[PDB]
C-alpha cells in the first residue's frame, strides 16, 4: 500500500491583479497599493504651524493692508493663501512680486521692529480713502507716505545703521502720481528721485507720472521695492520726492517655512504631508493627489495605481 | 538496445551581440534596436498642422513685416522658423524677445481683431523707406506710427475696454529717435512719455535718444512691448510722444502649439514625431536624432545603439 | 566502505555587511565601496590648467583692479576664487554680476586687445585715491574715465568696427556721481546719456545722481555693462557725459573653462576631478564630498556608503 506525500502551496478565492516585466496582468494572492490617491480634504494643523491667510495675501500682510492687521508679527511653517483674498488699500504693484513673496514665505516671519528715521522738513503719515482703517482714511501700516511741509520738500538724506547680529529686510516704495498737478500737490516739485543704498547695493528709481485705471478712485500707483541690510552695513535713503518710506525692518530668518495656495479648510488633526487638496497620509511612497506638497510627502507620479505584490501567484483549482 | 532522447534548443548562424549586467558582449539569437537613429529628412505635414515661416520669423509675422503679410490670421500646431529668415522693415528690438516668441508660439494663432482707438490731435499711419510694401514706404501692418499734427502732439489718454470672454494680447512700442532734432520733427517736443496700463499692470517707458548703427539708412529704433488684457479689464494708453500704437489685439489661446527652428523641407506624409532633422518614427522608446522634439516622440539619449535581446543565448556547434 | 564526496564553497572570518532588495543587512565574503567620501584637501594642478585668484575675483581681474595686474591676459581651465578676495579700486556694481562672471569664466581667457577710440574734446585717464596703483591715484586698467576738457564735454559719437574673425567682448560703464555738483565738476553739464549699440543690440543708460555710503571715501558708484560685437558688426558709442569707456576688447572663446569658489591649496599632483574641498579620486561611480564638481567626477549622492557585494553570502561554521 504505502503512502503519498504531496507538496504544495496556498491559494485564495479573491486574488489581485498586478503587473510584472513580462505580463501586464497576472494574479497574485495579495498586493498593496503604492500610490496614495486621496486626501482627507482638510489641512491638519499639526505638526506644522499653519497660518491661514483668510482674506489676505502674504504681501498684503507684509505691507499692512488694514484687513491684515491681525497678522502683524505672526510666524508660520506654512502660510496658506486663499483664492478669495483681495487687496483693499492703496493700489500697488511689486516688480518681481513672486520673488518678494517667495523670500518672505521662506523666512516664515512677519516680525517687524520700528525705527525712528527722523524725517525733518516733510509731512509724515499720508493717508487715502482707498485704504480705510477703522472708518478713517489710512495707509499701509508698515509704510510712511511723506509729502511736502509748507510747499517745500527738502532733500532727504538719511542713514540707518545695522548694529544687530542679524539681517534686516526693508520694504519701501515709490509713488507714481496720476498727473503732473498731483506731483506738485504732494511733493511741491516736478521730478522726484529715490536712491536707496548700502555699502554693497544700490537701487535708484524715478517716478513715472501718468493715469492708470482707477482703483477705489485712485489713478496713481505705488511700486514696492526691498533692501536687505547685513550686520555692519548701513541703509542710506536719499530722496527729493515720491518716497514711500519704511517705518522699520522685518527680521529675515532662514528655515523650513513656505507658502501654499489652497482653499482646503484647516482641521484639528495630525499629518506630516500637506497638499492643496488637504493633508494626505504618507505611508505609501508615491501619490497622485498633487504635485504641490509640503512636509514628509510621497512623491508625485502620473499613475493612478501601482500595486506591489505581497504574495505568490494565485492558482485556483 | 533501447533509445536515446535528447532535449535541446535552437541556434542560428547569424546571432546578434547584446550587453547584459555581467557581460558587455554576449551573443543571442535575435535582438531589436531601441534607439531610433535616423530621420527621413522632411517634416511630415500630418497629423500636426505645420506652418512654414519661409523668410519670416514668428515675431516678424506678428508685427507685420511686409514680406509676412501672407501669415496674417494664420494658425499652427508647429511654426517652423528657417535660418534664411530676415527682417526687412523698421529696425526694432524686443526686450525679452524670447518670451514674446514663446508666448505667441504656444498660443498658436495670429488671429488679429482691429479696434478703433480714435486718435485725435495726431497724424496716424507714419511710414518709412526702410519698410517697403508694394513699392511704397510703409510700416508694420499691426502697428500705428503716430506723429505731430500741425506741430502739436497733444497728450493722448485713451481707453479700450475688454468686454469679450477671452484675453486680448496687445503689441505696441516706443520709437527711439536717432537725434534730438528728429524727436522734434516727429513729436514736436523734447521728451516723450508712454504709460500703458490695466487695473492689474503698468508699463512706463521713456525713449532714449541717440544714434544706433544705420539699418536701411535708419539710425533710430523701435522697442516692442506687450500687454495682456483680461475680460472686464481695460487698456489705458497715456502718452505725450514716441508711441507706436496698436491697431487692435491678438487672440491669445492655450493649447499644444509650439515653434521649432529647422531647415528640413515639409513633406506630404504622416508622422507623429517631429525633430529639426525631420520627422522620425516613434516605434522605438529612445532616439539619438535630436534633443529638440515635438509630438509623440521617443526620448532623447546619448547612446547610438541599445539592443534588446529577443531570443536566447546563441550557442553554435 | 566506499567514499563520501562533499560539494561546497568558501567562507571568510571577516565578512562584510551589504544591503539587498530583500534584506537591509546581509553578510557577504567581500564588498567594494561605491561612494567616494574623502578628498586629499588640495586641488591638483594637473591635468586641468588652474589659475589661483588669490586676493582677486574674476570680475576684478577683468576690470583691472591694481592688485590684479598679474592676471592680465591669463587663461585657465578652472579659475579658483578665494573667500579672502576683496575689491580695492573705485566702488562699482554689475547689474547681472552673476552672468558676467559666468560668461567670462566659461570663456577661459582675459586676453585683451587695446584699441584707439580717438576721444576728442574730453580729458582721458581719470583717476581716484580709492584706486591706488604704485602709490599713485589710479583706475581700473581696462577702463577709461573721461571728463570735461576746458569745462566743455562735447557729445561723443564714436564707431569701432569688428573686422576680425572672432567675437569681441566690450566692458564699459556709467559713473553715478554722489551729488549734482560732482556731475558738473566732472562732465560740465547736468544730465549724462549713454547709448552703446551694434546693428543687433542697444543699451541706453541714464546716470542716477545721489549719495551711496562711502567706500574709500567715495559716495559715487560705477555700474558695469558689457556688449558683444560679432564679426562684420560695429560698436557705436554715443554719449554726452558719465561714460566709463572701454580701452579695447576681450577675446571671448568657447570651451571647457569654468570657475569655482574654494579655499583649498593648490598642489603639484594629478587628478581629473576637482571639488571645492580638493581633488577627489574618480574610480568610484558616486561621491558624497560635494555637489560642486569640475572634470571627470563621480556623481554626487546623499548616501555616506553604498557597498557593492563582490563575493557570495558568507556562511561561517
Ligand atoms: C495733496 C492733495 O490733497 N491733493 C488733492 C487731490 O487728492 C485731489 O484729487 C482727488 O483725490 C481723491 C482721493 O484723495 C486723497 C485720497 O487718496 O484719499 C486724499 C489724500 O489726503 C491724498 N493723500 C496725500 C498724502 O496727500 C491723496 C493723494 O493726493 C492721491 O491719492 C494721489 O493720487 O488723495 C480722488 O482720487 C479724486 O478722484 C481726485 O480728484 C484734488 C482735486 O480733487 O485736489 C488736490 O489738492
Ligand atoms: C519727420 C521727418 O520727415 N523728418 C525728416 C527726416 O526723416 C530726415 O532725415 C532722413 O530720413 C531718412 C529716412 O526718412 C523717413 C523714412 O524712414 O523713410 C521718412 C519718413 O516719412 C519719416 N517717418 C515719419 C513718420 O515721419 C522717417 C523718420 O523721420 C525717421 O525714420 C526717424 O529716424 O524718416 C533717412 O534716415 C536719412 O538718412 C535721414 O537724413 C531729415 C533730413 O533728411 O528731414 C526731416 O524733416
Ligand atoms: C572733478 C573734481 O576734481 N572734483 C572735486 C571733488 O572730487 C572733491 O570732492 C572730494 O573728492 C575726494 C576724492 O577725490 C577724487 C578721487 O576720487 O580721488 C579726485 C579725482 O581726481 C576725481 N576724479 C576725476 C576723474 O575727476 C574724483 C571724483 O571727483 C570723485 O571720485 C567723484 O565722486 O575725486 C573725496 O571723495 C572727498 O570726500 C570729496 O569731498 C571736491 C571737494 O573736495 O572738489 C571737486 O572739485
Ligand atoms: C496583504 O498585504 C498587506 C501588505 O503587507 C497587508 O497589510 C498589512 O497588514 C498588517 C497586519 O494587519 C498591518 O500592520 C500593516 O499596516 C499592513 N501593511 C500595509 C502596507 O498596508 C495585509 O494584511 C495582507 N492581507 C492578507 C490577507 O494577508
Ligand atoms: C484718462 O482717461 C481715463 C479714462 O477715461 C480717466 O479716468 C476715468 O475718469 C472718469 C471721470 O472721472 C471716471 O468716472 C472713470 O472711473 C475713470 N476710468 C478709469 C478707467 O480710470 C482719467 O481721468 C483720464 N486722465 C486724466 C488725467 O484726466
Ligand atoms: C540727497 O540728499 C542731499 C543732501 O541733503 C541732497 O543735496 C542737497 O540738495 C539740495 C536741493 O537740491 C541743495 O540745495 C543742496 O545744496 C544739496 N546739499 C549738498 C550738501 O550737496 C541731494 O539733493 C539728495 N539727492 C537725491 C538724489 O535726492
Ligand atoms: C487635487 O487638486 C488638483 C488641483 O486642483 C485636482 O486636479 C485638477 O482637477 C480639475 C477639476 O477636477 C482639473 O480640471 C484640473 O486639470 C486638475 N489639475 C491638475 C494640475 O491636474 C485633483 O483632482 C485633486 N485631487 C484629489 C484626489 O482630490
Ligand atoms: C527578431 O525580433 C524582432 C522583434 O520581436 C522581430 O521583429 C518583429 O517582427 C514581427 C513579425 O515580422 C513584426 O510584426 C514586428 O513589427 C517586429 N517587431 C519589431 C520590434 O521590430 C523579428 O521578426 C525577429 N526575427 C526573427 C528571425 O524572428
Ligand atoms: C554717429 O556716427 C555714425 C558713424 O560714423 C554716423 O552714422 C554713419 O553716417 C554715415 C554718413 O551719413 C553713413 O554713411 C554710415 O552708414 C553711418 N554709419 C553707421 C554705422 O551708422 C552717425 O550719423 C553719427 N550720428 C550723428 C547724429 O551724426
Ligand atoms: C496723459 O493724458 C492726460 C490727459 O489728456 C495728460 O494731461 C494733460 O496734459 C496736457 C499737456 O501736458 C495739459 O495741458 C493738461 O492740463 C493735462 N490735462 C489734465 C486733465 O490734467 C497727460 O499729460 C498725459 N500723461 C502722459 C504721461 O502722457
Ligand atoms: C540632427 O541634427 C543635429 C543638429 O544639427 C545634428 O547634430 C549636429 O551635427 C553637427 C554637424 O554634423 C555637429 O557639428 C553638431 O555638434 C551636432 N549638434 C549637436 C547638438 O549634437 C545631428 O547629427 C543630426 N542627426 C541626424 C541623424 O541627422
Ligand atoms: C575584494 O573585492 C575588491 C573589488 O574587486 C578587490 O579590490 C580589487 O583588487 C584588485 C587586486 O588587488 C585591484 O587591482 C583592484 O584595484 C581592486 N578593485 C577595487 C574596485 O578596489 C579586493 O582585492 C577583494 N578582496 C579580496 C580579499 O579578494
Ligand atoms: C548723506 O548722508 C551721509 C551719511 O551721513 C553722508 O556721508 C557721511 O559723511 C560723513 C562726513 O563727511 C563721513 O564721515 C561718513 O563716512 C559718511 N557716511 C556714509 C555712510 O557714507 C553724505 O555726505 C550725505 N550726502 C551729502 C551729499 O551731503
Ligand atoms: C551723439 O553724438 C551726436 C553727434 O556728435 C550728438 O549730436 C550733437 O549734439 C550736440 C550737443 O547736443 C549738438 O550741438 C549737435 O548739433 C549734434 N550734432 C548733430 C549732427 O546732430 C548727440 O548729442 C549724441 N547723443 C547722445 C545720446 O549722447
Ligand atoms: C566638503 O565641503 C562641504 C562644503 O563646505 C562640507 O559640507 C559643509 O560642512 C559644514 C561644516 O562642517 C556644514 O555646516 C555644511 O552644512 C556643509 N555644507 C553642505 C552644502 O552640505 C563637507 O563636509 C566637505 N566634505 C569633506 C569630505 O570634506
Ligand atoms: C473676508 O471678506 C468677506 C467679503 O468682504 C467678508 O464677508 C468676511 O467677513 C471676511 N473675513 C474675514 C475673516 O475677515
Ligand atoms: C506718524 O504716525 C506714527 C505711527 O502712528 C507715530 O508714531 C508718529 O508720532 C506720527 N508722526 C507724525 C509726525 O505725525
Ligand atoms: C525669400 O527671400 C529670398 C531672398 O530675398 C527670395 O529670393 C525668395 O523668393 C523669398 N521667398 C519667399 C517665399 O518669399
Ligand atoms: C490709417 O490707415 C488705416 C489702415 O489702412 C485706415 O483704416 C485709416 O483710415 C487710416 N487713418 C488715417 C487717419 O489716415
Ligand atoms: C592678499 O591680501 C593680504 C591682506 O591685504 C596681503 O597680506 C597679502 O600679501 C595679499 N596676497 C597677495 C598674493 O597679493
Ligand atoms: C591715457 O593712458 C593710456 C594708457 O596709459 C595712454 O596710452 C594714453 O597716452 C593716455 N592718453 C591721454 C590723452 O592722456
Amino acid at each position: 500500500p504505502g503512502a503519498t506525500l504531496c507538496l504544495g502551496h496556498h491559494a485564495v478565492p479573491n486574488g489581485t491583479i498586478v503587473k510584472t516585466i513580462t505580463n501586464d496582468r497576472i494574479e497574485v494572492t495579495n498586493a498593496t497599493e503604492l500610490v496614495q490617491n486621496s486626501s482627507i480634504g482638510e489641512i491638519c494643523d499639526s505638526p506644522h504651524q499653519i497660518l491661514d491667510g483668510e482674506n489676505c495675501t502674504l504681501i498684503d500682510a507684509l505691507l499692512g493692508d488694514p484687513q491684515c492687521d491681525g497678522f502683524q508679527n505672526k510666524k508660520w511653517d506654512l502660510f496658506v493663501e486663499r483664492s478669495k483674498a483681495y487687496s483693499n488699500c492703496y493700489p500697488y504693484d511689486v516688480p518681481d512680486y513672486a520673488s518678494l513673496r517667495s523670500l518672505v514665505a521662506s523666512s516664515g516671519t512677519l516680525e517687524f521692529n520700528n525705527e525712528s528715521f527722523n524725517w525733518t522738513g516733510v509731512t509724515q503719515n499720508g493717508t487715502s480713502s482707498a485704504c480705510i482703517r477703522r472708518s478713517s482714511s489710512s495707509f499701509f501700516s508698515r509704510l510712511n507716505w511723506l509729502t511736502h511741509l509748507n510747499y517745500k520738500y527738502p532733500a532727504l538724506n538719511v542713514t540707518m545703521p545695522n548694529n544687530e547680529q542679524f539681517d534686516k529686510l526693508y520694504i519701501w516704495g515709490v509713488h507714481h502720481p496720476g498727473t503732473d498737478k498731483d506731483q506738485i500737490f504732494l511733493y511741491a516739485q516736478s521730478s522726484g528721485r529715490i536712491t536707496v543704498s548700502t555699502k554693497r547695493s544700490q537701487q535708484a528709481v524715478i517716478p513715472n507720472i501718468g493715469s492708470r485705471p482707477k482703483i477705489r478712485d485712485i489713478p496713481s500707483r505705488i511700486s514696492i521695492y526691498w533692501t536687505i541690510v547685513k550686520p555692519g552695513d548701513i541703509l542710506l535713503i536719499n530722496s527729493t520726492g515720491n518716497l514711500i518710506a519704511p517705518r522699520g525692518y522685518f527680521k529675515i530668518r532662514s528655515g523650513k517655512s513656505s507658502i501654499m495656495r489652497s482653499d482646503a479648510p484647516i482641521g484639528k488633526c495630525k499629518s506630516e504631508c500637506i497638499t492643496p487638496n488637504g493633508s494626505i497620509p504618507n505611508d505609501k511612497p508615491f501619490q497622485n493627489v498633487n504635485r504641490i506638497t509640503y512636509g514628509a510627502c510621497p512623491r508625485y507620479v502620473k499613475h493612478s495605481t501601482l500595486k506591489l505584490a505581497t504574495g505568490m501567484r494565485n492558482v485556483p483549482e
